[PDB]
């Protein structure tokens, strides 16, 4: 009749059952003392160096109260709503024993973001010398107005170390600059408890943290207007771009979905007319294909010919040390702002081999295209000779992003006029201090055997998960990843609502490429993004 | 101490022994009865078709599951506690079925898969004797709830094991009939008596958006009563859609009445454009027509339709039996009207009008989705002469002279919009609906389809109440038909609604909207159409 | 087998039991009284005005105990169909210090009716002077025959304020215009209890009471017999209407539903009639559209030609806008009051657009139409050309009604010979002094641009309301409302058995617009209905 | 342990029956005192007492009402918010009155940004009334509101100076 | 003795056990943290 979750009449297993001295034995060839170990032992969070650079009131070390903080909490989060309860971070120092110099630890409240300013000091702090000799515990309490929190929730209780006195070597010269490393290592405390056990398959109606924005390895990092790998980031007072550009409320001001693939449309060409307009057959938005790309020509001009660049004095460039020998190039090329595209350009009846594309957002008169940066149906412009005589057609063809014909141009997605939106523009400058920075792509050119840059507003990892994960965010705050190159170099990104990326100085410089990225916590956007370039 | 002198200037003396009398002849025993009993809440056919993992009954804990508190949550903003729930199969023996109650937490949202059945749940057999009962504990992070809340403690029921009916045929579709009853915990309160009249700051609950009768539910292009539904993949609509906002990208007021302009045209104009004189937008008359032409027109003579070949339809033959039809005539795609016409000195009876959204050039219109004060063309002959004539021209919108059109609504292009088109796609595996109306033509006794982006109670109530929607969410209404067949509709924070399945069908039309709360837009929609 | 209203299989809410720690949490976080906090205080129920003009012995105010002196109690009356007890009242004047006067308050017991003469104030009566400031309070005890009461019972213990000694202020002796708004506010006493859960949805066997039928604001009123709003009152000493005009018991003498739609028809003639006869398409009783014209022609009459008119035997066209200043009007029109309708004139092989209406009910002997002051299937009138030849044309036409054509007549619904019946015309006279009223419109003419009044005997909402709900009412009283402008002006009006408004005044004068109406009780059809005009 | 001089507002002729002269939330900015030690924290909870009084005349008419409304709710300017418990004061009136506004929260503290508290308005439950100024129509009655920290108020969460509100 | 006449016309109730609560979530153990 009724049945609960637990019931039902055992028979149990027919040629055996289960026996204790086989489980007891595995805990003899184990070490099985009790389960739930990760309750039992610190493991590993990070580690900040200590310089004697480093004056006071400079915070080291930031996290707030959460799960994110152990692997084995993060882990089993998944299965829960909510949890509520502290944390118990660990801290370990190897000092000389000559040196001196003491470091504060501060429990700030939730509601509050840290500054670095001594007036942080004006308030309950511990104090650990550098001949500190144990490591010191720290439990962060959890201090909520609600009963539970979420997973989504990060208005906790924070920890800081923080300079109080500077590190001193008597030996060590005021030149030369020495230093000694704090561990941190976390265990998920007493007091912590996950709750209400979801069922899967569920969709959790605020979502998780902003922890997988940016992928932890930069082999995985491709911008969202070019497929090929970021190389370098680029610093500009102005970030704008519309197509594959989402934000945290998983809307976009573009035409294009978060991958790259062929472009397929039809195009029918009446008379002799080696240019015409192109009609969407796969789209998201009505009229645009998905995939068409958001930059425009500069100049009205007609294609008709060949390619054609000169050495700022009309001497013809046609090898290497020319090219690469310039300082500026005109390019009186009559097709200049366009994307080659191989274009198989089937068809009843024409039997020629097929002929590239140059593709942009333009108007049409009657041999030409003027510079239209609003995207519509009737601004979608191809020029790629489909084989027509005195009679309509209506060819079919697709399309595959290969190179830029603007040679000699600046980097694509850094004049606005040019780039391309429906309406809007997504745009934004200086947060706080902290400066906004394009992605920085390269693409190929059209017979030159070099190439040119491309400017990104996203990786396309975050474009993707923006587009299907529900996170929170409010428009005063970032979401922070913490970039470490190979020699130790490092940097904060904070991700936008608005979904652009920042940065807390003026240049990053060059750096090893194969680098990572960890998510560190959410911060306001006032606060300059830590950094320590060397 | 609450303000106010008594005095005893009466011989009044309020008996106690009376109220004992009154509960004498009235058995009350108890304040608030409907504590004391279960309350009918809703029925559902559990079928021999319906498989495994298929939800028949899921609602969120809250006042709406039981009228008492549906009527009693007016006066208050905050309520907290249990509500029971009861359930009767009444099936026959020879059935055999089984269902399984899921109480999912507060902070998920369900779906249609078996992996809700990988989380505890209880199994009650069709063969019951006594009804069984599920109390649904109000799990929370706060200390109340609001109104408005809507992330609470849920009760799913689905189908564990199919039902048997060993006399099964393709003749005998039958089953069972699950009852639901509720009951209100003896933990539930209200709390926060409200003042009357007063608004929730954050938002209501959509609750009220669709009628609970096919009988009223008319659309917000055309004033004719829905007939059935249509899905497509892209809709939009400017004039009369509103959002959840009290915003409107139109011209016009969530309703139909007549449209008063004036005409001042001379030298015998029979075209114009008119001048509003009721707007809520400066210059549009608040009521216009939101639809152009299709072409450039020249309105000059009378009704023309071909059948391809050159024939004429002059009966109800050819426009049926024709493979398609050819409107040949001048005025063609645009709005039959009334057009009651006065001015000083025309002694002349009013001749009917045509109105549309077009521009003019001495004797022409041609199609512009913008609309303006320029655009406001009609084509009537107003007995002008030589001079100008003011014509304070009132009009009543009655048919449409677009006689082979496919539908309005159909063409984007066609459609009017000021600066913005309100539009959507899918969202999830939901996709967007028109709700399809009729007007009707002119030289033809037959009709053309209409298409509508709301019901105008839909409209007129998000004009005028602010409901409390998030953009990843809709406002879910169950909506049965006379036999059987059900599906939900979601209206999106847009104001406009989605369904999950990808076709309707047939519809017996007197049909009945539930409210069955909210649901995240990136899950699919319920359907039972077959 | 047999299971009972709390009966049941009790499993639990398998991942949670619910807890009381929480219930009790919740109530110290939002405080708490004992489970019906409207029982602890006084809510504001109604306000009523107090002017110099207001002799001694005059009624400023009576309303019988029950549930709708509170509005807690009138929202939970709606789950149950008996009550008991008694109301506290608290109640004050908000006055000047200039002001004087002084205000009698009365609670007699069932039964009585009062009369406005100083010898109810020989029985006990708590004054309140225009001067005092701090509110007094009272009880209003239930005083009963009966061990309980039903909702439509209006034989309880009443309350009236009455006016113990005249208001005065040395000022204003030119306007005389003194305010003291007098409020009245409503508390549940302890022996108050409801009694009797109704089902929901069913119906009162003794009715509700008519508290609803007029909306509490003018921008919502609006006629039954044309959809403009309603502008003013007028006074008659004869009031009739029938056709979306209900009694209360839902009944009409009429054709039509409280609503205004177009109207579809299907004509047939031949020869070349332009002047057919319709039938109906949509209709309440058998031959008559819904939504027909309630009026008649004022005499025969042969369409042909266009519009026509001319001021005090003149001979003196009003082509311009010197139609003012006229006073007087022959409208020489061969059509000469009917209604105008724009058409959709749709037939087979018409090929040509439609044209205007210009209906009526009348009698077609020819091309001539004679008045009919009765309704029929055969009197159905239309005025069109539908471009008929020799063959017959059996064209779809569905009207809608925009103006008329009756230049330089009275207000329509003045003549009586020309509204429109069945058989029988609800009609009504004085009732005990008191004088019926029509509610006044507009209705736009077909020429000029002016407009032209029209009567109903009722407002839609107190059409769609009677046609829907069940109330009560003796046939010897009123459902008595209050009307009161933005100034302080008020007179109350007092709606029938038979569904006709009445007034005690003979001429209302003009009123700010924006007006408001509130239910006071019910009376009897021979005490004269309160006025301060 | 006094009420302190917040806020006053005007109440003429003009403003007409039902009509909110008057909407603050509750919060620590109702009192000078407690703006003042907000600073040095993030958190709070509890209530405020209020004494409001009308300088008006003798001449003069009206009446005015004061009303505490929930949270969540906004108001509207219409009587039927009279039909709720409610503080009459005429014009008339020369002592002024107290009453309290508690803290009724879903939550256990709130933050310095918290908006959605207890909140009081002033409301015309009478229109002000004076037989003279015909002409002009300017008449007056400033309405005082004067707050005292109750009982249950405390600050809650020491904030580090210079530290900057998530919120 | 304070001008003014208290008046009871809410259905407030100031619960003392609330900021027992809000004393619980924070740590707030003394009324002048500076000292
Ligand atoms: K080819
Ligand atoms: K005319
Ligand atoms: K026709």
């Amino acid at each position: 009749s009724i049945t609960a979750p637990e019931q039902g009449t055992p028979v149990g297993g027919v040629i055996a059952e289960p026996s204790a001295q086989m489980s007891a034995a595995a805990d003899m060839a184990t070490g099985k003392s009790v389960d739930s170990e990760w309750e039992a032992f610190f493991s590993f969070h990070t580690s900040v160096n200590w310089s004697t650079s480093e004056t006071q009131g400079k915070i080291l070390f930031k996290q707030s109260l959460g799960p994110l903080l152990n692997p084995y909490l993060e882990h089993l989060a998944k299965l829960y709503v909510a949890w509520s309860g502290s944390i118990d971070v660990r801290f370990s120092i190897s000092g000389s024993g000559v040196f001196g110099g003491k470091l504060a630890a501060i429990v700030v409240p939730p509601g509050v973001d840290p500054v670095q300013s001594t007036s942080m000091l004006q308030y309950p702090h511990v104090l650990f010398d550098a001949r500190q000799v144990e490591p010191v515990i720290f439990s962060i309490p959890d201090l909520r107005s609600t009963l539970y929190h979420l997973m989504s929730d990060t208005d906790t209780t924070s920890l800081v170390i923080m300079v109080y006195n500077d590190l001193i070597n008597p030996y060590a010269n005021d030149s030369n600059s020495s230093g000694c490393i704090v561990t941190v290592e976390t265990k998920p405390g007493a007091d912590f408890k996950f709750h209400l056990l979801k069922p899967p398959g569920s969709m959790l109606t605020h979502g998780s943290v902003p922890s997988d924005l940016i992928p932890k390895s930069s082999s995985l990092w491709i911008g969202n207007r070019h497929w090929t790998d970021i190389t370098d980031f680029v610093i500009r007072p102005f970030v704008f771009q519309a197509n594959r550009h989402f934000d945290f409320n998983q809307e976009t001001a573009g035409w294009s979905t978060p991958r790259y693939r062929p472009i397929t449309i039809t195009i029918s060409e009446k008379n002799g007319a080696k240019l015409g307009i192109g009609v969407a057959t796969d789209y998201i938005v009505p009229g645009i294909p998905d995939g068409w790309p958001d930059t425009t020509i500069p100049e009205k001009l007609t294609p008709a010919g060949d390619y054609a660049i000169t050495n700022k004095s009309g001497n013809d460039i046609t090898t290497a040390a020319g090219y690469d020998g310039a300082d500026v190039i005109v390019n009186n090329t009559n097709f200049k702002g366009m994307y080659i595209c191989g274009s198989l350009q089937r068809a009843w009846g024409d039997k020629k081999i097929s002929n590239t594309a140059f593709i942009t957002t333009a108007t049409k008169v009657d041999n030409a295209i003027e510079p239209s940066n609003v995207i519509d149906m009737t601004k979608i412009a191809v020029y790629q000779d489909t084989h027509v005589g005195k009679e309509v057609q209506t060819s079919d063809d697709t399309l595959s992003l290969l190179g830029y014909t603007g040679i000699g141009e600046q980097a694509i997605g850094s004049d606005r006029d040019r780039v391309v939106r429906i309406s809007v523009l997504p745009e934004t400058g200086a947060r706080g201090g902290n400066h906004p920075i394009f992605y920085k792509n390269s693409i190929k050119l059209g017979y030159v055997i070099r190439s040119i840059d491309v400017f990104n507003s996203q990786i396309l990892h975050t474009s993707r998960q923006l587009s299907l994960n529900h996170y929170l965010l409010p428009p005063d705050s970032f979401a922070v990843y913490r970039i470490i190159d190979s020699n130790g170099s490092w940097f904060d990104i904070g991700i936008d609502s608005d979904g652009f990326s920042f940065v807390g100085v003026s240049s990053i410089g060059k750096l090893e490429f194969p680098l990572t990225a960890s998510y560190m916590g959410i911060q306001l956007a006032k606060i300059r993004l830590a950094s320590n370039i060397r």
